[PDB]
């Protein structure tokens, strides 16, 4: 029930980075929590030269997003 104007805009700004990312590199699975948490070594079958750099940026964007959300849950009491 976290839907608030800040929660919605942040989720949308993140999904607008994650969704292209998933399509471009055919990320499996598509859920970002399960993907980064499966530390099954994730380089198999990836061939694009921008992947390593983009995956590292994206992990940082996800992690920061997850924190901003945490701070919106705690700002609803």
């Amino acid at each position: 029930a976290m839907l608030t104007f800040d929660a919605l805009a942040e989720t949308s700004e993140f999904a607008r980075k994650w969704v292209p990312f998933v399509k471009k590199y055919n990320i499996e699975p598509r859920a970002p929590e399960w993907y980064f948490s499966q530390k099954i070594d994730y380089l198999k079958d990836k061939v694009h030269p921008s992947f390593v750099k983009d995956r590292r940026a994206m992990k940082r964007e996800y992690e920061e997003f997850k924190v901003r959300i945490n701070g919106l849950v705690a700002k609803a009491q």
